[PDB]
């Protein structure tokens, strides 16, 4: 998670975290 | 979009479009 490349976002399954694109 | 290995969906950065995990 450093900069948005894209507007939707999206999760993971790790510990609770998304990020964009 | 078949299997939800995870409960938050992330949506990636193409047309629209998410799945789980």
């Amino acid at each position: 998670g450093s900069k948005k490349p894209v507007p939707i976002i999206a999760c993971n399954r790790r510990t609770g975290k998304c990020q964009r694109a």
